[PDB]
């Protein structure tokens, strides 16, 4: 394979986020192991699983898990790792809990000890401290990532990689402008990976199928690449997408071709997104009829 990791997000458990706790099968749904198997057979080896902190550990993040939501997270993780692929456990929470900024590193560390304890023996689990920190204090983002690492390792989960995320929605293109302080994170296992996201539409929000230009992806990750190299760090693109059109196709392959010549720092890339409730979503990687599964996956072949 070209990269250490190449795969897809498996979205759904974080859906309908305005309904807390919400109802499984009505507001949210978990990934389908059968279609995960199909993506595994195509050569993908990493699957990132968004979920809501409030659904896994309700009311207070220092409390006990919700049995039913945890049982389905466990089932999803095991469905991925039993085959030999990596499962990224992603509290898809934007640095916020019940829509308030998480300002207690100690509370966050307890949450992460609770979560890591469920997976501590599984070396194919990857812990992702939180999805897309944004519009919050830059020192707090550093300290939350460090508290997560401390909680994870305190649970005896020492074999696993930890994906840390930065401010500005962990964007690659904005990384050096705001996230330099993230270089000081420490891990006794030395398995920190800096997870950045990069979309290709004009404002980088990943909501339009139109890409700025055929080179916009490779352009948007060059300064992040040099930041990783200058600081002796490793990175991954944890979310990326583009529409099913010629300009985006070229932007996607140009970005991945650049990463492929910079694997001293880039460990790989994760598409946004697959999952069973995307329907006609412009970026759906869900077999067998998602638009990206049909029209984008053929151009990802050389990286599988
Ligand atoms: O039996 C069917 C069942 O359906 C229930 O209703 C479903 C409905 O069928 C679905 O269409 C709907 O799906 C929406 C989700 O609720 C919503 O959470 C999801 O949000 C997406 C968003 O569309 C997408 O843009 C977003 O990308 C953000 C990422 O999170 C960022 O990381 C990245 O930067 O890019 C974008 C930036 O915006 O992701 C979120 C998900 O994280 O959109 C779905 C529509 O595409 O779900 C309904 C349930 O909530 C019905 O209620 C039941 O009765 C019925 O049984």
């Amino acid at each position: 394979k070209v990269f250490q990791w190449f795969g897809s997000n498996e979205s759904g458990a974080e859906f309908g986020s305005q309904n807390l706790p919400g109802v499984e099968g009505k507001d949210y749904i978990w990934p389908d192991p059968n279609t995960i198997d199909t993506l595994i057979s195509k050569g993908m080896n990493i699957f990132r699983v968004p979920f809501m902190m409030e659904r896994l550990v309700p009311n207070s993040m220092t409390g006990s898990p919700d049995p039913n939501y945890l049982a389905d997270l466990i089932a999803t993780v095991n469905a991925i790792t039993q085959k030999g692929a990596y499962a990224v456990v992603d509290p898809h929470n934007y640095g916020r809990y019940y829509n308030s900024i998480i300002s207690s590193p100690s509370d966050f560390q307890t949450f992460w000890k609770t979560v890591a304890s469920q997976f501590a023996s599984n070396p194919l689990v990857i812990f992702d401290t939180n999805n897309q920190y944004h519009d919050m204090d830059q020192t707090l983002v550093l300290n939350l990532n460090q508290a997560a690492i401390d909680g994870i390792r305190s649970a005896g989960a020492t074999s696993q990689y930890i994906f840390v995320e930065g401010n500005s929605w962990t964007g690659a293109w904005t990384w050096t402008n705001v996230n330099d302080n993230m270089k000081s994170l420490t891990d006794p296992s030395d398995k920190i990976i800096y997870e950045m996201h990069q979309f290709l539409d004009s404002d980088g929000s990943g909501t339009s199928a139109t890409c700025v230009s055929s080179t916009i992806g490779q352009e948007r990750i060059t300064s992040a690449t040099q930041w990783l190299r200058a600081n002796g760090k490793k990175g991954i693109i944890g979310e990326f997408a583009g529409g099913a059109n010629d300009v985006c196709e070229t932007a996607i392959t140009g970005m991945l071709d650049y990463m492929a010549q910079n694997t001293d720092v880039w460990t790989g890339a994760i598409w946004w997104a697959a999952g069973p409730w995307w329907g006609d979503y412009i970026f759906s990687m869900e077999p067998d009829n998602g638009i990206a599964y049909q029209q984008i996956l053929p151009i990802l072949t050389p990286y599988l």
